[PDB]
């Protein structure tokens, strides 16, 4: 039988999210939302589109927490997305702390009572807090949680860079670990052309390193360059989302970087962080650790300290 | 080379259309829109899914009118969703009437300049009379524009029946045809499930009369049960409008219900219609008329001349 | 975890089916066949086109029946092609059953006991012969075990039609019941384009009476066709088998034409014959019966009586 | 309207090919052989899956080289498999050096005549010598042909790599340059596995410089290993092909190891070898040159050589 993906926010990156799961078949989908009726709205335009894609999904609305019962994976974007108060110029994820912090208790809480076996991703921010927040509290293994991050940041900056050389986005690979936020560590040593060190392209004045560092410093504004043209980033979120949540109920296997529970992995423990991951079947199959050198390792501890901090200010 | 596709209008239709477009790799899209910014900060969003659907289409914002300058497909949503100052309970889209007709002409004049051999899909309500307008005024041939109607009226149509019994949406076809709008005529007569007759499963009581009656009215007011509930419907029109894109792009010459310019069929001429036609290269290939009854042909002439009032009052 | 589907008979329509399992991410395949190495051999050429084709399903080859075991589905194609002796003037189904009959008995056997509650598709001709043999000695339930037949015939009759009329493939639909093989009896009344009745397009003059009895008379003789300019056909019967396990594993609920037992329709019980049925993920969910004429209903029980025929000379 | 792909030479990669691009639906297809009537039949068997792939390409037979004519893209694998003589135990892909030589210089004067502007790809062997004199004979530009090599090759490595890590194949990444054939030059030091590099998973003791070692043998061997087994490798061919093919027809701009002119490149010039390209609309749009050492440089030459050595016996 289908599998039953509950999305825990119907709002913009929920709707995406939605529209994406039956344009790929990939199960019946529940938007829940505590705003009454526009969840149903939303179901009801999507379900149409079974049509058009050649699709089975059912799609529901729901203000009922008790429909979490039965699901096999449970997608969580509930929260707010600005301080109401702050301007679009100073966004800040930070602010959004004691926002969203009590949602990820009561969100947790009817996880463990009504789908305690299902995998959970985590995407409220500041998603590297939100996602232990809500790990300790639903109760879930570590193997069966993780948080968006690596796979949004990195579309980024192989977009970028495919850009800059003409080449398809998905063939340069990259990675962006430690924490989702203004902190993230962006390994230059770590880009590939075509499986190809980029420092080949470099090397051949194809692309320079000031080029790379602007770029980089794009990826990490990005979210705040959208907001100071347009609004929250939406689309590219949920296809991130949808990457991952794929690659779990097809047992896909890939290798995405995503929050997860570190255990003395970069010396760290009890805290999650951003890391390349494989998704499979059985959840987090494996968590696999960068050799980083002491620069980079500097980095990731830089980006986990502003974890803890803000951890601490959540409780 | 990649094919270019200008989405006249970057509000929530034209921002699913992108996204949509990129999924399917179908070409190069440009979001251009009045609004200063929103669609360069939309596009810059859709162009990073590039990565996770293994795709290599540009998504640019634009708010310069030349930019549609060799645009090979032209979707046109420009224009208002709601009389401003009339509620959700009363919404009717012959309200938008006096709101999006200068809109038309101003765009018909730039297709004209910019793209004479473009392929136009028209969207902005009323649908049946904007599209005539368009037409007048960009002096494009008959065969090169079309509007939104049937693909999307049915969608709803097909996919209520569907879920009475328990089969594929895709496997019950149906026709809706005249109007896009409160006269859109459903013919029960041409319904069928698997290519069987519809008649044949309510002879069995698999479903009935009065369930089918239910479904119809339901069909006709969809559009206003969705703002009573949320919003103005876009995720359903904007895979309808995609799904006539991706025919005429890659000749695929499938059957889809469309407004078009009638030349005797149904006893009508001078003015747009919704009826079967056949989409591919070449455009509208094919215009397909039913062999109605007289009964039937009562409904269509209804429908009709809604529209010529309607016409008559955006002159 | 994914489906593991078994492929009894590693031949020609097993190699197919093995590469669109890949290209469809549809899951494991093992490709079973008593001839020596050959399995392994198709199998790892097969397993590469994983990294083309973006999928993670395992293909392995073998030769040991109790590979069964765990089985989700399993396809059999096992038997011979043509009677050692006969020309390819004069091919004929019938002449197969002598050489498949023992086949059936000991496949069944080794079902009952490795994959008793796999969803089984039987393709070895006759199959309307053969899958009520294998049902009987497998013991699988009714909902469980169906035949190759009217997805293939109807394929082609579906396209002859697109090629005049100009239209894509998938929307001309189209029933051939009863059994697979000479007595296939087509339902002229039953032809539909883009869900219009043929005839209307008969009216038009578009494609003409004896157009049709010569694109029938096409129909029935394709598969000798084919034998007469190449060989016995795989192509198309594969890509039909996986449209018909693909409903299944991913309950799309799609309605097509397949061999499975009847209980009273069309006055008929205690045989299998061809009819639309329902498949998702509980296997054949409905069978409907098509409200034949009495010229339609002499035709369906001539096609039966020559199963039955040949289900005596079998045993 | 659709491109036009002509398959000069319809066997087993021939029959693969035309059944993927029916499932893609990338274009109309003609299969041309020398061999009467037989490309008729396959084209028959595989036009059907139109019906079963939503799709709308033309697939025609043709024993006439004229039909060479409006072609878009022209994939030559016509010639000998097997030295008429030579067992499997010692094949050789030197051997059909002879066998296949003039059927390049008959094909490029039909190509030259007839479609002087399509985009060529060579899979007859031994095919860094067949795709020189075929471009010799055509008179087409060098960034309108190339070789199948790389692409297939590295499948194995990466396929074979990522079974033992358990990771989704494609996200193993890897070079193989030089020729194909026993000298193929496998490059360990550019192997990434989700973008990293290979050697920390060594590092890890994942995978060890043994295990390496035994897969990289493997993989020279793949096509003597299947012939061991079964027969001449047709399906990860094809599908190399078609990934070739698609990122061309599409503008995809992928990264992709093929044989191409040298001039300069590694120190070579007036030779084709194996080498990352980047295929897009304008064909062969750039030609990558890694940055070898001087020992992966000499293996690179001993390919050369042997391509040098075999190109001198064509003639
Ligand atoms: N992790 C990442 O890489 C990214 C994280 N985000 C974060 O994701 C969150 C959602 O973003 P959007 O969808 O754009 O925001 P949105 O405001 O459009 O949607 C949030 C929805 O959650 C609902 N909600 C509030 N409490 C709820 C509860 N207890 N249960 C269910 N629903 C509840 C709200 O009514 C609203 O509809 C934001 O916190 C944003 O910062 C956004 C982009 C990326
Ligand atoms: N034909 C059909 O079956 C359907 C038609 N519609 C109609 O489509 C239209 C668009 O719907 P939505 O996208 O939801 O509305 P929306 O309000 O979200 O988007 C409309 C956009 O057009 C822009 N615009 C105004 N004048 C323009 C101009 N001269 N050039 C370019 N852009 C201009 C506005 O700034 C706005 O961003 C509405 O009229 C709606 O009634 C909606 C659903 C179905
Ligand atoms: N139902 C339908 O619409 C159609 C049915 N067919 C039938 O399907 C059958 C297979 O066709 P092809 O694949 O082209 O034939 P094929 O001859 O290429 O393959 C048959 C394979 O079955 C193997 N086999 C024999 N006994 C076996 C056993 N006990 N267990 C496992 N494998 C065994 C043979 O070694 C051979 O490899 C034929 O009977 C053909 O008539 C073919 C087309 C359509
Ligand atoms: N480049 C690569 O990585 C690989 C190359 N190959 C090579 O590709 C070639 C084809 O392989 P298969 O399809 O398995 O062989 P096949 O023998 O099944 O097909 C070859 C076809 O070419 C036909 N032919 C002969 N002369 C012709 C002409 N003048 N015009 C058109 N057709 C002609 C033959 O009748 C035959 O049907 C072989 O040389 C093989 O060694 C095979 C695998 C990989
Ligand atoms: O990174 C993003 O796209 C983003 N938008 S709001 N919150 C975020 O993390
Ligand atoms: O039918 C619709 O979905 C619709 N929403 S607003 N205008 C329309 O025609
Ligand atoms: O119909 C067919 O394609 C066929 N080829 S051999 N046996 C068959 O039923
Ligand atoms: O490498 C191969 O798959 C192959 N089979 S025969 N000739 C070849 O190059």
């Amino acid at each position: 039988p289908k599998a039953k993906i509950v999305l825990v926010g119907s709002g913009m990156i929920g709707g995406v999210m939605a529209t994406l799961i039956v344009q790929k078949n990939l199960g019946d989908v529940v938007l829940f939302d505590i705003v009454k009726n526009m969840p149903h709205g939303k179901a009801l335009d999507t379900s149409h589109t079974n049509v058009m894609a050649y699709s089975n999904c059912k799609v529901s609305g729901s203000n009922t927490y008790d429909d979490l019962a039965g699901a096999d994976v449970v997608i969580v974007t509930a929260g707010f997305t600005k301080a109401p108060g702050k301007s679009d110029k100073e966004w800040n994820r930070d602010d959004l702390l004691p926002l969203n912090n009590k949602i990820m208790i009561e969100i947790g809480g009817h996880i463990k009572k009504n789908c305690p076996n299902a995998f959970i991703i985590v995407v409220t921010n500041p998603v590297d807090v939100m996602v232990q927040l809500l790990h300790q509290h639903s109760g879930v293994p570590k193997n069966k949680i993780i948080g968006l991050g690596g796979v949004l940041d990195t579309s980024r900056l192989k977009y970028y860079i495919s850009q800059k050389l003409n080449v398809c986005p998905r063939d340069v690979n990259a990675h962006i670990v430690g924490a989702h936020g203004n902190k993230m560590v962006l390994l230059k040593r770590y880009i590939t052309v075509g499986g190809i060190p980029l420092q080949e392209f470099i090397n051949n004045k194809l692309i320079s390193d000031a080029e790379l560092e602007a770029i980089f410093d794009r990826t990490v504004n990005t979210a705040l360059e959208i907001v100071n043209l347009h609004a929250s980033p939406y689309v590219a979120p949920a296809a991130a989302i949808i990457e991952m949540a794929e690659s779990y109920l097809k047992d896909l296997k890939k290798v995405l970087i995503c929050s997860t529970l570190l255990e003395g992995q970069y010396g760290h423990s009890d805290i999650f962080g951003g890391t390349p991951v494989v998704l499979g079947a059985n959840g987090v199959e494996q968590v696999i650790e960068l050799q980083l050198n002491s620069e980079e390792k500097a980095k990731f501890d830089e980006a986990i300290a502003e974890t803890k901090r803000m951890k601490a200010l959540a409780h």
